[PDB]
């Protein structure tokens, strides 16, 4: 069990967002507190990233890019999980000082994003997904997204995303003595995967237009934030960065 011994080994723990929840809610302090968090996530996936089988393997320039590319679908992903454990899909828990309820999806002026990320919580329940399910799923969407050129050394990331493929196909819940059980679970989960995607872009188009307008809201981004988000979000926006499906959208 070494794949999944070293999974659970490097997984993040608890990242709180700084948020002052003493303070009445506004679009402002939600949005400021979301970037923090952001800004936060994104040390620990890269740490989180680094130490995973295999992703020195990849050319060095191309291991910070697919981390970059990445970085919100694995944000997303994961905070649905949390989602999941924590409050039973019920509400978003992007943080345990940042939960939002109905009304701060409303007030976050991102309703129908919140909607979306909700839905994705609750297939977590929906299709009793497995903490081990959850972390090689995680895994393999860090290799789910590359320029439609290529990266530096295409093949090294070719290999890993075919590795990762296969250790998610070896733990995924079902009874191997009727094959159908196991094509069914394979479907589903490929399935719930690629509906990150879609959730990952309408947050990338949000926050890039938030940055855009940022100075005339009064809304903070963070350093390294605000450099993804105007270098590396761009190229997805524009389609020189594209989604690896499993399924034809
Ligand atoms: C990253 C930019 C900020 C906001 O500008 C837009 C938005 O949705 N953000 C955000 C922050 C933190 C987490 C976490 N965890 C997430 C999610 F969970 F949705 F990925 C999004």
């Amino acid at each position: 069990p070494i794949f999944l011994n070293v999974l659970e080994a490097i997984e993040p723990g608890v990242v709180c967002a700084g948020h002052d929840n003493n303070q009445p809610d506004s679009f402002a302090a939600l949005l400021s507190s979301l970037n923090e968090l952001g800004e936060r996530q994104l040390v620990h996936v890269v740490k989180w990233a680094k130490a995973l089988p295999g992703f020195r393997n990849l050319h060095v320039d191309d291991q910070m890019a697919v981390i970059q590319y990445s970085w919100m679908g694995l944000m997303v992903f994961a905070m649905g999980w949390r989602s999941f454990t924590n409050v039973n899909s019920r509400m978003l828990y992007f943080a345990p000082d940042l939960v939002f309820n109905e009304y701060r999806m409303h007030k976050s002026r991102m309703y129908s994003q919140c909607v979306r990320m909700r839905h994705l919580s609750q297939e977590f329940g929906w299709l009793q997904i497995t903490p081990q399910e959850f972390l090689c799923m995680k895994a393999l969407l860090l290799f789910s997204i590359i320029p439609v050129d290529g990266l530096k050394n295409q093949k090294f990331f070719d290999e890993l995303r075919m590795n990762y493929i296969k250790e998610l196909d070896r733990i995924i819940a079902c009874a191997r003595k009727n094959p159908t059980s196991c094509s069914r679970r394979f479907y589903q989960l490929t399935k719930l995967l690629d509906s990150v995607q879609p959730i990952a872009r309408e947050l990338h188009q949000f926050t890039f237009d938030l940055l855009i307008k940022s100075h005339m809201v009064s809304v903070d981004f963070p350093e390294m934030m605000a450099e993804i988000i105007s270098v590396q979000v761009p190229k997805i926006l524009s389609g020189k960065v594209k989604p690896i499906y499993f399924h034809t959208q």
